[PDB]
């Protein structure tokens, strides 16, 4: 580390992410198809759970193991799950679109017609903001 602040493992829900990631480094590193029944079931029982400081952390790599295992059409579910129990202004959540085109973008060159099945279902849902204008 290049900075004179401590590593002090604060450790908030995040925890789990930091002690199931090394289990993966195993699994990821050999199959990873099973590593995703493992990674993304964090994100999927802590945007439930309330425990989502630790979701924050998950769902920027939701777009490196679910959009990559070929399940991208659950790369739309991730945009989906934290707009769930709330009908909240989607600009706060837009920031997540970011890695729908990321690598969901283009997963082993993503055909057009097979990411449609993506984009166009969660342009339903997103379009209720508008994709064009920020917090303008």
């Amino acid at each position: 580390m290049s900075r004179d602040a401590p590593i002090k493992a604060d450790k908030d829900y995040s925890q789990i992410l930091k002690e199931e990631f090394p289990k993966i480094d195993s699994l990821a590193q050999n199959d990873c198809n099973s590593a995703l029944d493992q990674l993304l079931v964090l994100e999927k029982k802590t945007r439930q759970a309330s425990d989502l400081a630790s979701s924050k952390e998950v769902l920027a790599k939701i777009v490196d193991l679910l959009a990559s295992r070929n399940k991208w059409d659950d790369l739309n579910e991730q945009l989906t799950l934290l707009s769930k129990k709330h009908g909240q202004l989607k600009l706060s959540i837009q920031y997540m679109i970011q890695k729908v085109m990321e690598y969901l973008k283009s997963s082993k060159s993503l055909d057009l017609n097979t990411r449609i099945s993506v984009i166009e279902t969660i342009r339903v849902v997103t379009e209720n903001k508008i994709f064009v204008e920020v917090e303008r």
